[PDB]
């Protein structure tokens, strides 16, 4: 067992492998988006790779949250890894819709337990989600938002045309 | 004659031959596309690339397995080569279509080959195409499904600016 | 729906997805295991290291896989992934025996897959396998077998002793 | 007098100098540990530099909490430094011990004056808490725990052995 751990509550400790949990079912989420886009059928590069990278920044967070749950002496619990809610995605509106949906719920989950490790009084905590999270988040949303009022002021009349032509001048590829 | 002919059957070396013509025709057609792109009156310089690009490698292939024939101690023998199917090949997407017809009868021979190499037990025939043509066809059919799934999104209903859009921002040129 | 595929079975594709859940498991518990000698009450970095780099090496495995079954034509389909079969790993030694049955296990998948392949004559899946996985696993496992000497060798009387030299002197730290 | 002051408590004040006092003591803890290991009847060169590397550490964070009171516009006051508590530290394992809770001291007086900040709704104090000693300790902590239980495993039945190897192969020398 830990000799170093130090005003690390249980409830904050449990809430740490929920959020681990949380971001690897996210990462999974993003490696689906990534090869559905990769389909012959679909075949939109830029799109694909905005999801795969996605999916690496979502595996790198809850590595960082493993990491941390040790320096502070809890002990990471892992469980069954939930396949994501769809297995084909749509459009890249309605991808790119569902990732901000996702996003949202990822950040209220980071913010409920900043609201516990303040409540618990463990500013390590606080401190660590706010150096590391909350502001990656919030960045991240954003482009998305930005991407959203973009592949939607493309829709007009020509789906398709809008379509290729965000994936080609907006995505990276 | 031969003194180092050993374990290829005249099956194997007669399908060789044929399969080399097969390359070749694929050239050739491939040679007439590319130059029908180059007309002033279709003028797509990204898609006349592309299928030059193709002559050369189906030539390449062609030489690969007259080299490997040599390398057995088998005998190449040429046959008279066809000329292509058509004389005029219509948008960008009949082209990429025709061209997925064609691969799709060029990696029929290889499998064909590949399977009556199993069957009279050559393995360095069966090795020879693993290597060098079955991954290199699976990638190239993979890449024009890619491109005929972009062409036909951008058809919709303004069919001139989708073509050009596509031969400028998908093809090198 | 795919323009593409061209002799892959349906058999293969399904058998495809689900070595697909197998290396992202095994990814999984790589991750369990490696942040298990992380633990400030174990603190192995070398055997965590070792590991972390299998959960990296399986999660690489498994996309190779989800990309192939793209350029074949076929459909990523993801399931549940389970959680790993322990939550503690015990010694150096009990982790090392449990990683070798786990490969045992992902090397008799891909040997079943190759037979499948085999038998509904598509070689470029079995090429797929030759290629990039099965000559893998045959040099990880001879690895970790080599390992698990060393360390039965180092048990004798003084276990702690053992565990902390092959961490030190084998394990890259 | 101070022109500058602004939401800077006396208690703050107070707690800051307390907390000089306990960063020096810690320092001058770990200077007579790295020298005691220096004796050539101990002669633990690693151990000597682990512990010397620390009492500079120690007196940098005085040093960074004597820059922030004068940025505040508070006033450092220095007391009496108390001479370390043993003149002989006994074992590597023995002094390990000592110095994890000498740091769970440090870091339970570090979180009282965020508790302190926090109520007196001082930021600026949390913030400067938070960047530059609660994540630095938690780190601290964790790699002596890590320590403690190498050193704890390689005692077994020759403590010399355990000890020698310790020094040699974990510790910087
Ligand atoms: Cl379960
Ligand atoms: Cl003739
Ligand atoms: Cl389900
Ligand atoms: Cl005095």
């Amino acid at each position: 067992s830990s000799q170093i751990r130090q005003n690390y509550s249980t409830e904050v400790e449990a809430a740490v492998n929920r959020l681990v949990n949380l971001y690897l079912r996210a990462s999974y989420t993003y490696l689906s988006l990534g090869f559905y886009f990769d389909r012959d059928d679909v075949a939109l590069e830029g799109v694909c790779h905005f999801f795969r990278e996605l999916a690496e920044e979502k595996r790198e967070g809850a590595e960082r949250l493993l990491k941390m749950q040790n320096q502070r002496g809890g002990r990471a619990l892992f469980q069954d890894l939930q396949k994501p809610s769809q297995d084909e995605w749509g459009t890249t509106l309605d991808a790119m819709k569902a990732a901000i949906v996702l996003e949202k719920s990822l950040n209220q989950a980071l913010l409920d337990l900043h609201a516990l490790g303040s409540a618990q009084a463990d500013p390590h905590l606080c401190d660590f989600l706010e150096s590391h999270f909350l502001d990656e988040e919030v960045k991240l949303i954003k482009k998305m938002g930005d991407h959203l009022t973009n592949i939607q002021r493309l829709v007009g009349s020509q789906a398709g045309l809008g379509e290729y032509l965000f994936e080609r001048l907006t995505l990276k590829h």
